[PDB]
């Protein structure tokens, strides 16, 4: 389990959607999916869930 690749594709969205562009697209099982700064929150999860699933640990306090 390695998603150290589309990981910082992740990263990158936080980066445009805060630095101006409303919209943003990505690849993910062929399929491409919007997102806007109204659902901010909702991405930032999606990138916490990630980190455990290509992280090492399992007492979240990690």
């Amino acid at each position: 389990m390695v998603r150290q690749e589309e990981l910082a594709a992740a990263r990158a969205a936080l980066h445009d959607l805060m630095t101006g562009k409303r919209v943003a697209t990505v690849q993910k099982d062929g399929r491409r999916v919007e997102f806007t700064a109204t659902s901010v929150s909702d991405l930032k999860k999606y990138i916490a869930e990630l980190e455990v699933q290509t992280g090492m640990t399992q007492r979240r306090r990690g």
